[PDB]
């Protein structure tokens, strides 16, 4: 699936359609970015950019200016077409083409810039602009205020209001079209199909990135290049951290492996976690602290739907939590005491659920302590995990321990649509995937 | 293979050795770089910050003071430890530890950098550091200089002296040690196997940036994480366009397709450029301009050699294409004319060769126009290439055809170490290894 | 006369009787200003800061929050109190005195702003401020909502909409109270005082900077310690440079004389141009120019009322000067054409009229071209000048010749008040002042 | 008196002299500055730049090239003429002008620096540079060195060391040359008859700002158009305020009044301090504090001479103070015990001479604790003072006085020159000139 013209094209509009009368929106692409010396890495269009463009170059600016309620248009900077560079560092749109492609009234060379966006503003009351996004921009738009500023013998007048737009479009991407929904499906048994992989992939002796390799090679043959984030591949003690990325240890025949990954597909992000035996057979110590996770998640997905909130669901889980670990001896005392005292919270020390979406960290306004009322629509992630540190004072055998499983769900009419569904995770599904993987 | 301690300490005294007395040389590492939103690219070390400490994070700051002739010493700034956000972000180093881990003096807090470097530096004549670098230290590098400058009062004096070490540094970057040497050749044999495994793996109907994956599973494999620059499969009319990363188109039959990639190996870098036909069978038109590239490269092979120039080598390769496209009436007129009037550059329009290291495009003076004596520890590309563009007036055949071979040599006591031999690139061989891997 | 406490606490409440609610409205103080190496000027507190706060310090902010329309409070950060600091660079107000002396509900150490401010903004949804002006104020202000933006897990939010008051306020200071025309109807006295001392003062053989020296000490002597700007002193065709004050040469006897001083007294400014004959008797060339310059400037002082404007008043003098100018054979044709053609403009090249106040060219809306309509509390200037260059191609003696005659009005409910008419400006007056003195 | 063409020469040729074989020095002209809105005070050139060039005009930039030990040239960048620009902020230099009014090789236009400054460097191994002086300085100089850095493809090349002029520059101007002091002569006749015209002005009544005024009337007269420095006029318990620059309050029968004033001619400064009684009489308690700091000046100007220090003089000041302090009671316990316990350094809290020249406190390096052994051609001040704070616990009759005395001196061959002289300090000769003006 992809996303079309047509809903760029509706995503400006409604971002219009909440502008005053006599304003102008401000949009800038992300810049390049150096990996060393004169090498760069991928280009990454900024997400908010990408969200109103579809259009992945550097060095590029959306302007929407709303005269009144009825008239508005489109004015997009980009780089001109140059044989020379195009020749070396690759095509560009241009001018010529661009309205026709990208959907826009008017398309102008960035490199006139300076010259051409007081001339845009002048006269207007207000812009939206995000201020401390990028130095570049900041440079660029208050070089057009100034101008405007001090030109008053010039008949020019800056708009004396500037507004960030970014709690309105965030709001805008906290809500997912349906094309968004097709998409972030796809990045959903995209991701999971790599977490198969690697299940079926998984022998002790290999390294925890040999798994990634496998992994990333999944994403890549599905058409998802890059990873939505930097994936963890944490076997043994090294599951215990929540970003642990060197993935450089040879995993050994009894620990467990958390395998963090998640795809970029069309700009939107799959995000899971799944844990499992490097040998294929959960022991016992850690089938007690998986199913304690597991439960939690299992629960979560029946919980989640229109109505409840992130912070509900989370007491529900932590309830899950301290009355699993307490009949392990874990935790001591009464339970309900304990999660007054968030007895819990050495074990489990990170939220429930994330916005998912063009940024796997999603944007959207969580509201205190992610008490936010669900709708249909939002899309984010649940994954409970606990994580016993090495010389945590507890059993030995649950020493080293981390575990996590997440899925990826939407939020519907009715309640959730699991998208990650489509890896296992119940311990045996798990081992009998793993089991036939070796014979073959 | 890998780089010792030994050698980190040798080649702080290498660069402290030719360092005036009343100094101090400041190496400061890279700092972290944003993909989009919270999430981060993943950490790319300062070439020359890790040339002298091998140590992979950022926040890290490496002074060597030279006193006089026969003392000096080592000071980092490095991270401290701290159970959160190590728990969260990783291990650090910490103080404790880097003294005998990284073989210096002293380590200090990278949070106090402020508070001390100022105090490291009273009383020198001389600093050396490279302006411009990174932002954040050249602020800390002019705050520690204010301090002194306007400290007199305190009897505080600042060094009046201050002194790029980059020419220093990168003219010892130029000459690779035995050690390097031996990573070097493990980047060149791993980065072939990948070229190999492309050339056994391609059908047509293949997306670009299927081989894209394989070669990246390739490096991985071997435990070379990540690629030395942004991989290069150009089929088609899309091998004439020198940096094309968009990989996104399918792979035809009867096109040729250019694949550039290279790993990175314990820092070091391989690049290889391997043409060959998608579908393992190259026509007439491709041979007489693959024929052509392929006389350049192993004539280049055979001339490369101590005493002689890449200038020199070029002048060899400029004559071999002039006369081969001459041949192919490419080109029409005088051989010797033509190359007077570089009648050859709309078609072979880079150099024919780099420095390779640390970084792909290596650091090192060239001299004018790449006239420098070449000397045994160099290491270097060899890569011509040929790319007539879509619409040439040329014969039909032969526009819309883009080939490059490219290979890492080493300069030796009496020529050149080939690298990358371990990839095949004679014609013949290029298809019989296609046709073995078509059966299976 | 001066400025009441009263009056400063009416100004803030008109201004927050228009903020909106939910808003803080942020006024900085000026930095202090290096003449050479540590040694600074005179410290001239910024017109907007002085304006609210009749508080002459830096490093110091107003804060005014408006919580709805009938909740407000003023916060001021200013220095702390440090007696070593004081019997340096002299005493300091504080935070103890400072509700008290200045009328503020609270006072804060300006030490703490960073620590501070953001908290006296969370939840606001407006925030004025006028960005640009100074760079110490936007990087406190900036680093202000940072801390709010990304604070959300802390329960912070930045108010979204961001709001000049430069152009409130400076509609604010157009309109001048009873209090502010009492002040500046002094500075008007004094300043005209001074410029009847340098009448009474001048021989040839003095030099331009000797009048300087007796404008600046009759200012001082009346209380008025620094000028309003850099006073001019221009003799023979130095007076041809509007903005000449090298005041450096010989007063030669034939020469004319334009002196253009200000004082500034209690912040306001007084603005007055006067030129006369070095020798006290002015030449027929002389008084033929003169003649059309106070003609101009007494025609304009029975037009200037509410009602009309400057571009009007202006159309009226430039009728007066083509026509004069015509009758000398400066200009030759038609007066009606000659004034379409605008052939005025090389010998009356700035305009006619400037808004006077706490600065000599006042802020507030001219409209286009000087159009506005005049309204009672209007303070400004009435300066008609014609500059014949020593080069003009005009009958000889009037080549070289300046002059200008300014005074300073206000506008009242019936016409205008002519603040500087105690110093002479009728040649015949002029020339009776000068010979009474040479008795003285 | 003034500084010639061929003293300038001089100076710049004795800067190259220093300067290293393939150089440029870099020296930058001071940026106008903003007093309130668009109007600026006046202009103040750096005092190095106008060292080196007696020019006094903004973006201008000195560049001194030293080819080989017989080989330099000067170019200048300053500003092109403009017609419309000079008719308003007055004449200009140009470049035509400029090699033959101030003696350099060759003049370009400043707003070409950009474009030619980087071209006068390429090929250099050092440039003497003032970093972090004036930042649009830094941004040219960095500007400049980044071009030749990254274009070695045009074969550019950046000096790879960067040194401070200022040290060595400060040096020079430590040593005033026979000129210098011929200057410095007339700056303290000038400044001493300031100083006496405030002496004979002043009664009862008056405020300390009247004595201000009278001291600038009289800096202006003699052609010192500006002070070196903020005039003090501390009456009172003012007096004990070192910077006390209010000059605000009414002048009392009974007080003492300590005047600090300077002028500054032909750029060099003037700085002198002269206490007396506000009614013309000192009173027994005023005649014993300031008997005690007038023997400490005429002990040092005794003392002042080629061989000794600041340090050394300080120390037989410190005895004289400590001294006469116990007689009055003042300070209890033995001499030699109470100035080991530095008991003076509450009434006594500053330095007792510094380094004067085109800067009051001028540039050059007094050693620690200002123990630089003098030599002739140094030219310094000379001022003990004693303040007694209102609320100091001392006989009532010393509280609230501050009393300082300064002279400036030049040292010669065999002691010292007094410049200042000329206006009296003995109490009798103060008390007798102010009875004689009585009369007025
Ligand atoms: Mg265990
Ligand atoms: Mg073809
Ligand atoms: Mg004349
Ligand atoms: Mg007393
Ligand atoms: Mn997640
Ligand atoms: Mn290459
Ligand atoms: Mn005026
Ligand atoms: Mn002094």
């Amino acid at each position: 699936s992809e996303i079309s013209r047509q809903e760029f094209q509706r995503r400006r509009q409604a971002l219009v359609e909440q502008m005053q009368p006599g304003s102008a929106a401000l949009i800038f692409a992300a810049p390049e970015v150096t990996r060393s010396a004169d090498s760069e890495y991928p280009y990454r269009q900024n997400s908010d950019f990408w969200y109103f463009t579809g259009f992945n170059e550097p060095e590029a600016v959306l302007v929407l200016i709303k005269s009144d309620d009825t008239h508005n248009h489109s004015v997009l900077f980009n780089r001109v077409r140059d044989l020379t560079a195009e020749i070396w560092f690759g095509r560009r749109l241009g001018q010529d083409a661009a309205p026709e492609k990208l959907g826009v009234d008017r398309a102008l060379a960035f490199s006139e810039i300076n010259q051409q966006l007081y001339q845009l503003l002048n006269g207007l009351d207000v812009v939206y602009h995000a201020q401390g996004e990028y130095a570049y921009a900041d440079v660029i738009v208050n070089s057009a205020l100034e101008k405007l500023r001090k030109g008053s013998r010039q008949n020019l007048t800056a708009p004396a209001t500037m507004i960030d737009w970014r709690p309105v479009v965030h709001e805008m991407r906290l809500f997912k079209s349906p094309e968004e929904i097709a998409v972030l499906r796809r990045a959903g048994e995209i991701t999971a199909m790599a977490h198969t992989r690697a299940m079926e992939k998984c022998r002790p002796g290999m390294f925890e990135y040999h798994l990634e390799g496998e992994i990333h090679h999944e994403f890549n043959r599905h058409g998802a290049r890059y990873p939505s984030y930097n994936t963890i591949v944490g076997s043994g003690e090294n599951g215990c951290i929540l970003h642990y990325t060197e993935n450089e240890c040879e995993m050994r025949d009894g620990d467990l492996v958390l395998i963090a990954a998640g795809c970029e597909y069309k700009g939107y992000a799959g995000d899971i976690t799944r844990t499992f035996p490097v040998n294929g057979k959960f022991t016992q110590a850690q089938r007690e602290i998986y199913d304690i996770v597991l439960e939690s998640l299992e629960t979560s997905l029946r919980l989640y739907r229109p109505g409840t909130s992130i912070l509900e669901v989370t007491g529900e889980v932590v309830r899950i939590m301290v009355s699993g670990l307490v009949k392990l001896g874990i935790l001591k005392g009464d339970v309900d005491e304990l999660i007054a005292q968030n007895a819990h919270r050495p074990f489990f020390m990170h939220g429930l659920s994330h916005w998912l979406g063009l940024d796997v960290h999603d944007v959207g306004v969580y509201g205190q302590d992610r008490s936010r009322i669900l709708e249909p629509g939002m899309v984010l992630t649940v994954e409970p995990g606990l994580y016993i540190a090495p010389d945590a004072e507890v059993p030995e055998q649950y020493r080293g321990i981390g575990i996590r499983i997440e899925d990826d769900i939407v939020i519907t009419e009715t309640g959730n649509e699991n998208l990650t569904a489509s890896v296992v995770k119940k311990p045996e599904e798990i081992e009998a995937l793993m089991v036939a993987a070796r014979k073959q």
